[PDB]
C-alpha cells in the first residue's frame, strides 16, 4: 500500500502516518489552492494534514477532507488531523473553546493530535496578535503546565485523540515532563528542521523521551516574504545537496526530505504543485548511504527561516 | 525510518508492522538458530515475528526479543509478537490456558494478536496430533464460534491486544462474522498465499470486510520434507517471475514479496541467513508496473505446498 500512508507509534497508543501535509496558503495565493492540493494529497496517498487556528483555513480543508470521505476514497479513521491551540487561547478555560472552534469549522468530530502552537501566551480577545496602540504586544505569562492541563482534559474528553507542542525548546519541555501530576506526555514536538538546522540535540532529547520530532520547513520554507527574509539561503539550491541527489538520479527536494526519513523525523511538507505532490510519494524508493547521511549532517549551520520575531520580546521566546 | 518497521491499520484500532518474520524451525535445523536470525532480524528493522504454540520455540523467540529489549534496541511497544493457539485447546476453557502458556515461555506480557491456528479441533491432551492405537485422529467438532468467545475474552482480559484467526476458508469465517452478540472481528486471516496460489476472491472477501490477508509460504514454502511434497514445483524458479526480476535488475524472492505488498497483504517471510534477511528489506525499493503485476496474476495455478493432510478427514477441514 501507499508506503507514505504507513503509520510510526506515538507514546500514547496511536499511530500517525509517516510523512504529513502541511495547509498553510501563501500570502497572494487563493484560499481555495488549498482545496484543492488536499484532493489531490489524499489521491496521491497522503493521510497525515497539519493545519492550525491561526491558518484560518480549517473551513476549506474540512471540507476537502470530507469530500474525499463522502466519495467514499477513505473513512475519518483513515485521517490524521492535526490542529494548533493558539496564543490567545492559553488560559486554562479558553483552551477547549479554541478546540471547539476548530471542531465546528472542520466538521470533524475530534482532531487526532492537537498541539500548542508556541511556548507564549498572548492576551484574549478577537485578534491573533494583540497590541497597545503604540505597538507593544500584549502578552501574558500563563504557565504552560496550566495549559498543558487543559489540553489533557481536551483529551480525557475524547475531542483530541493524542495532544503535542510545537516550537517548545528543550527547558520547556523538560519543564512539562517534570510536571507534577503529569498525566499525558506530549507525543510530538512540531519544530523547525532541515540540512542547515538539523536540531541533533533537539533529536536526541526527544528519542529520549519517546517524543517525535515533526519538521516544518523541511525543504526550506516557503519563503513567503511576509515571515521569511528573502536575504536568507536557499536550501534546494545547495551544491552539496544537488550533487548527492545528482547521484542518486533524484530531486534535491526527495533528497532533503529522505534525509529526515532516515534520521527518525516525521516530516512536513507542502506543495500546491500536483507534480511535486506525486514527486514526493517516492521518497521510499532510495536510500542513502551512511557516508551521504554524514555529508548532509555536515550542511548544518544553525540557521532559522522561523524566527517568531512577530513575538517581539516575549519573557517566554523559545529562541 | 526502516520502511519495513511501518504499520498498517487493523479494524480493532491496532497497527500491524507491514512486514514478518515467521519463526519455524526446519526439521533439522538447530533450535539456536533461531535466537540468531530473530536478533538479527531485528538489528535489520523486523518488528513483526509470527510464531506459535506448535513451532515448540517460544522459549527461544522470547529470548532473542528481550536480549534486544534489554539492551535498549526496543522497546516490547516496539516489537509485534503474533503466536496461535493449538487445535487441543479448542475448547471454550482451554482457550486461554494456551495462551498463558505462551506468555509464560516468551516472558512477553501480552501477545499483540493471538490467532485461531487451524479452523479444527482435536482431543485435548499433551499430544499435538492424538491418534488412537489404530492410527484415527482424535477430534472432536468444538464449534469455531465457541473458541472465538473465548478468545474474545482473552482480548477483554487484556493478554491479547488483538485477535485473528488462520487458515479458514470463506463459509468458516462468514460463521464467525454472522454469529449473534459477536463482539470482536477477526483482524486477519493468515493463509498461504504466493504466485501460485494468490487468493484473489479470499483477498477481495476480506477486503470488503476490513479483515486483512497475511501471507505464509509467500516466497514458495521451506520445502521441508515431513511437510512439502518433494514434486511440487519450485515458484523461485519460475521463468515468468525470473524474466520480471531479470527487468527490474531484482532478485525472483524480492519480486515475489513485492507483489504481496502490492495487492493489499501483509507477507511473512523467513531466513536463517544473514545476507537474504538484509535483502528482503529492499523490498520497498521498488515498484512492480501493471503489466507486470497482471503477469504474475497470471502464474496462478490454485496450487497448496499447504495440504494440511496431517489433518486426515476432519469434518472441518478448511481445504
Ligand atoms: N508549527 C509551526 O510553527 C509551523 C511553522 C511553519 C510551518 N508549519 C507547517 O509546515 C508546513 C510547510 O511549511 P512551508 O510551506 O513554509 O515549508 P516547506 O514545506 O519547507 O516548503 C514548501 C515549499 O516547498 C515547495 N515544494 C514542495 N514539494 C517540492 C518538490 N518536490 N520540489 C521542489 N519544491 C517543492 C513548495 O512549492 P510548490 O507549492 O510550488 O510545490 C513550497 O513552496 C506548513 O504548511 C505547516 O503545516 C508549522
Ligand atoms: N498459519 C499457518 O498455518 C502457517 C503455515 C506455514 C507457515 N506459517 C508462517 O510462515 C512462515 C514462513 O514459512 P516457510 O518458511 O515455510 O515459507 P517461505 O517464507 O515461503 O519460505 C522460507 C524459505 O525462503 C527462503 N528465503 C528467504 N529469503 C530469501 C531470499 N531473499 N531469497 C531466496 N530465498 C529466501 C528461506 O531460505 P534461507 O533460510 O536459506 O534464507 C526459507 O527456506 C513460518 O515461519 C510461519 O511463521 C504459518
Ligand atoms: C507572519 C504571520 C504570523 C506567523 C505565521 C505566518 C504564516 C506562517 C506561519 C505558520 C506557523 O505555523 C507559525 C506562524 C507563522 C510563521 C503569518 C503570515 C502573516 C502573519 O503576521
Ligand atoms: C507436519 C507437522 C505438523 C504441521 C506443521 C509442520 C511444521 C510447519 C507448520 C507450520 C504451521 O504453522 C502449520 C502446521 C505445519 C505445516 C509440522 C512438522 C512435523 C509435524 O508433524
Amino acid at each position: 500500500m501507499d508506503s507514505i500512508s504507513l503509520r510510526v507509534a506515538l507514546n500514547d497508543g496511536n499511530f500517525i502516518p509517516v510523512l504529513g501535509f502541511g495547509t498553510t496558503v501563501p500570502e497572494k495565493v487563493a484560499k481555495d489552492e488549498v482545496i484543492k492540493a488536499t484532493k489531490i494529497a489524499i489521491d496521491n496517498g497522503f493521510r497525515h494534514f497539519d493545519s492550525a487556528y491561526l491558518y484560518e483555513v480549517e473551513e476549506e480543508v474540512g471540507q476537502a477532507i470530507r469530500s474525499k470521505i463522502e466519495d467514499g476514497t477513505v473513512k475519518r479513521e483513515d485521517i490524521f488531523y492535526t490542529s494548533k491551540l493558539w496564543s490567545t487561547f492559553h488560559r486554562p478555560e479558553l483552551v477547549r473553546t479554541c478546540l471547539e472552534k476548530t471542531l465546528k469549522s472542520t466538521q470533524l468530530d475530534y482532531v487526532d493530535l492537537y498541539i500548542i502552537h508556541f511556548p507564549m501566551a498572548l492576551q484574549p480577545g478577537d485578534i491573533f496578535f494583540p497590541r497597545d496602540e503604540h505597538g507593544k504586544l500584549l502578552f501574558e505569562t500563563v504557565d504552560i503546565c496550566d495549559t498543558w492541563e487543559a489540553m489533557e482534559k481536551c483529551k480525557d474528553a475524547g475531542l483530541a485523540k493524542s495532544i503535542g507542542v510545537s516550537n517548545f525548546n528543550c527547558r520547556q519541555l523538560e519543564r512539562i515532563l517534570n510536571k507534577p501530576g503529569l498525566k499525558y506526555k506530549p507525543v510530538c514536538n512540531q519544530v523547525e528542521c532541515h540540512l542547515y538546522l538539523n536540531q541533533s540535540k533537539m533529536l536526541d532529547y526527544c528519542k529520549s523521551k519517546d517524543i517525535i520530532l515533526v519538521s516544518y520547513c523541511t525543504l526550506g520554507s516557503s519563503r513567503d516574504k511576509t515571515w521569511v527574509d528573502q536575504k536568507s539561503p536557499v536550501l534546494l539550491d545547495d551544491p552539496v545537496l544537488c550533487a548527492i541527489a545528482k547521484k542518486y538520479k533524484q530531486t534535491p527536494a526527495l533528497v532533503a526530505l529522505r534525509y529526515q526519513l532516515q534520521r527518525g523525523v516525521v516530516p512536513l511538507i507542502r506543495s500546491f504543485n500536483a507534480k511535486r505532490i506525486k514527486e514526493l510519494t517516492q521518497v521510499f524508493e532510495f536510500q542513502l548511504a551512511s557516508e551521504d547521511m554524514k555529508a548532509l549532517d555536515g550542511l548544518n549551520r544553525n540557521f532559522r527561516y522561523n524566527n517568531a520575531k512577530y513575538f517581539d520580546d516575549h519573557p517566554n521566546h523559545p529562541f
